[PDB]
């Protein structure tokens, strides 16, 4: 198990636009396109992103290409906030998939916003921690998804991917 696999188990692959979890265009595996309700804007995305007249449909290899750009993103962005990079240098490999983990699924600056279970993670509390992080719209809203993200957490194990 590896953070491709364990974001390819959280996010599926559908290979048609489709609405995520929030109502918002995505497609491939958990690729945001737009939050807007136009689905000429997300056609434009699509489009943009691929490099070519989509219409709509990719393949299976355009959307393992963009995953693999959207996995790097979200490190890059831990890496580059003040807040993230802290925590994440002191995790472990497995941790460090849980927090690519939110914030591909949040964004950056979402994530950042978790002040008191990043400090209870570098703290390394990490049942004090699993607790605070179920305190959230993002357990409410996608809970399972959020029980194994939290479970890496907790045990700095795989077991809830497998
Ligand atoms: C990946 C791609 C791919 O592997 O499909 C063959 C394409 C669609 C060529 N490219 O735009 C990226 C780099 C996204
Ligand atoms: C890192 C990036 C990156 O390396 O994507 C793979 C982008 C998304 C260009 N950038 O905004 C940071 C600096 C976060």
């Amino acid at each position: 198990m590896n953070i491709f696999e364990m974001l390819r188990i959280d996010e599926g692959l559908r290979l048609k636009i489709y609405k995520d979890t929030e109502g918002y265009y995505t497609i491939g595996i958990g690729h945001l396109l737009t939050k807007s309700p136009s689905l000429n804007a997300a056609k434009s995305e699509l489009d943009k992103a691929i490099g070519r007249n989509t219409n709509g449909v990719i393949t299976k290899d355009e959307a393992e290409c963009l995953f693999n750009q959207d996995v790097d993103a979200a490190v890059c962005g831990i890496l580059r906030n003040a807040k993230l990079k802290p925590v994440y240098d002191s995790l472990d490999a497995v941790r460090r998939a849980a927090l690519i983990n939110m914030v591909f699924q949040m964004g950056e600056t979402g994530v950042a916003g978790f002040t008191n279970s990043l400090r209870m993670l570098q703290q390394k509390r990490w049942d004090e921690a699993a607790v605070n992080l179920a305190k959230s719209r993002w357990y409410n809203q996608t809970p399972n998804r959020a029980k194994r993200v939290i479970t890496t957490f907790r045990t700095g194990t795989w077991d809830a991917y497998k």
